[PDB]
């Protein structure tokens, strides 16, 4: 690999610390700006000796023009083509050292099939009718969101989904779709749940080796965590990957429809690594800059995906931020979930949060704040240890996850719901939003908006499958009750509740622990199973409604939680708490919540706060008597209230 002739850049190597400050482009116009009169190109490539715009008439054709660019300011190259380039494709050809490379524009906003050429297009021809009038469903606080994590192919590819455009963005725009026994499916199923945000697994353009966009007439599946073009949609989710405008219009139609039906959209984004550090446009155009290196000038591989993006270098920080803002401004996206956020530096994350706040503070930022080794210094990683430096950014609460359903790696290990011993405090830490509540009840969050509660996601075994691995002597009914209890804990805890699509019908992957490239038979939303679980779907719907009806479950600040949340007297394998004195403006004076993981009957003394009434789980109540006494039986949640 040739990193360039350093005489081009004042003798400074691309690895040298002084490189960053020499070539920081201050303009917002990297990429190509098309108009019928002319197209303007700007490419950042400080180490190149030569740069060309290569024009193509067809995605797979030969060049029709090969035009040298002019060296410009702050490491950029420019070129104006004073012709109507509409419908053409282009690449950049550069010479770095003795090596020649041809690459897609890193600022590509449209591509041909499989993302190997940039498409020149009038962007506003891709907008749906009335796109400028698109209005977001209201959202007051992040703790008022209920997130539903969904893969575009999973949603509709089951053969009984009743959805026309199976596997596609458009498949999630279809209302009225019906499945086995006539149940609602697709969009109608999701809106019927009452969730507020759909978090979509990678919808940016991922690699051909993951899904080949020219082979969609045979089996295909991938989560898509292999980024290729950060600023354009994935082609396999469009009706026609060969038409550059189709995937853009169809994604916008999807976001437009979801907004009209009361739903916001969160994008799963993967700025921590690329699909191939050797082949990506970054390395072809400016080798050694955009990715992290170890001391021997090989890739740092903290991702375990082959490479890491050097988010901390200013041009890559700029790249990530301008990418996020493109998705906000062009696609009206409502939030971002940062894959392996602990690989991204704190300054970059806080600048992202600031630039989003300037546009719309209700836009969500959550991420995987795992502690992970990388050449990025420890005190600069955007992870749980450093959460006090990352205000307003949510992090998946793995401590809560493990306390509720048991250990994620030792498969037969029980947790709170399955009768394990000593998991009560871990559940309590999550009920409090992961904040510094007091005593032993403390996690990484300063404020509850920093804690995302979940017992299932696309990673690791589903909740149902983990239960099946850890309850050898349990019946199916007993396992269903444990599953329901876990869901109720997520939806009655402080912080941001997060559900995995299909968790409402006890989604199984047949024991597959990491299904990233498993076939659709493993990964689809099984609408047959959904039709067999309509009671469990109604139960999830009623928990979501319960949380919506009670602002006390959604306290915005740690101070309010410390003032109004109190844990109550309880035996082992149970957790009991109150939310007192119209917490968060709740309509009821007090709430009492019982998480019962004991299959037997039991009796509790209630706090002497007034005349308790049932609000939820009345099916579990053997007696409620005004000391005040509650008797219950069975694994499940009960909620009481003292009326105003
Ligand atoms: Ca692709
Ligand atoms: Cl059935």
């Amino acid at each position: 690999i040739d990193y360039g002739d350093v005489t081009v850049t004042g003798g400074i190597s691309v690895f040298d610390a002084k490189f960053d400050e020499l070539y920081v482009y201050d303009g917002d116009d990297l990429g190509a700006v098309y108009a019928p009169e002319e197209t303007r190109f700007r490419l950042w490539a400080p180490t190149a000796s030569e740069a060309f715009v290569v024009l193509y008439e067809t995605e797979d054709g030969m060049p029709v023009k090969e035009l040298p660019m002019k060296r410009d300011v702050q490491g950029t190259w420019t070129l104006t083509v004073a012709e109507d380039c509409g419908g053409l494709f282009y690449t950049y050809r550069v010479k770095v050292g003795e090596q020649w490379n041809e690459a897609v524009d890193p600022y590509a906003k449209a591509v041909g099939v499989n993302g190997t050429k940039t498409a020149i297009l009038d962007l506003r021809s891709t907008n749906p009718e009335g796109w400028e009038n698109d209005q977001k469903p209201p959202l007051a606080s992040p703790t008022d969101a209920v997130i539903y994590e969904l893969h575009v192919r999973d949603l509709s590819i089951h053969p009984q989904s009743g959805i026309r455009e199976k596997g596609k963005f458009l498949g999630l725009t279809e209302e009225g779709t019906r499945g086995p026994n006539g149940i609602p499916t697709g969009l109608d199923h999701i809106t019927g749940l009452g969730v507020t945000h759909v978090q979509l697994l990678p919808i940016y353009d991922y690699s051909q080796e993951s899904v080949d966009e020219s082979r969609l007439d045979e089996p295909h599946y991938n989560w898509g965590y292999d980024p290729q073009n950060y600023n354009v949609p994935e082609g396999s989710y469009s009706t026609d990957p060969h038409n550059p405008a189709a995937r853009i219009l169809e994604l916008k139609r999807l976001i437009q429809k979801l907004h009209a039906r009361g739903l916001r959209v969160i994008m799963d984004v993967v700025y921590n690594h690329v699909y191939d550090g050797y082949l990506i446009h970054f390395t072809k155009l400016v080798p050694g800059y955009y990715l992290r290196y170890k001391a021997d000038r090989t890739f740092s591989d903290g991702t375990f995906c082959g490479n890491e993006c050097a988010s901390e270098r200013p041009i890559m920080r700029k790249y990530i931020i301008e990418s996020i803002l493109h998705w906000v401004r062009e696609y009206h996206i409502d939030g971002f979930r940062f894959d392996l956020m602990g690989m991204i530096d704190i300054e970059t994350m806080n600048e992202i949060r600031r630039r989003l706040d300037e546009i719309d503070p209700t836009i969500l930022t959550i991420g995987e704040g795992w502690m992970m080794e990388t050449v990025l210094p420890k005190e600069l990683r955007a992870n749980q240890d450093n959460a006090e430096k990352l205000p307003g950014i949510g992090m998946f609460n793995d401590g809560m996850r493990d306390a509720v359903k048991g250990d994620i790696f030792i498969f037969d290990r029980k947790g709170f719901i399955s009768g394990g011993d000593g998991f009560e405090d871990g559940v309590k830490r999550g009920v409090a939003g992961g904040i510094n509540y007091g005593g032993q009840l403390r996690q990484f969050a300063v404020e509850p908006v920093q804690s995302v509660n979940y017992v299932e996601c696309h990673d690791n075994h589903t909740l149902w499958d983990k239960i099946e691995l850890s309850t050898p002597g349990a019946s199916d009914e007993e396992r269903r009750a444990m599953h329901r209890l876990a869901s109720a804990i997520v939806l009655t805890s402080q912080g941001i509740p997060f559900l995995h699509a299909g968790q409402e019908f006890m989604r199984t992957k047949g024991g597959v622990e990491n299904s990233y490239k498993s076939p659709i038979e493993v990964n689809w939303l099984d609408w047959e199973r959904c039709a067999a679980h309509q009671d469990d779907v109604s139960y999830m719907r009623s928990l979501i409604a319960l949380r919506k009806a009670h602002p006390a479950f959604r306290l915005k600040t740690a101070d309010e939680i410390r003032a109004h949340l109190r844990f109550e007297a309880a035996p082992p394998h149970t957790v009991a708490f109150t939310l007192r004195d119209h917490a968060g403006g709740d309509p009821d004076r007090h709430l009492y919540v019982l998480y019962n993981a004991n299959p037997g009957a039991l009796s509790l003394e209630l706090p002497a706060l007034g005349p308790w009434e049932v609000r939820f789980g009345g099916e579990h109540v053997l007696a409620l008597e005004a000391g005040a006494r509650l008797e219950v039986r069975g694994v499940g949640v009960v909620v009481l209230a003292v009326p105003r």
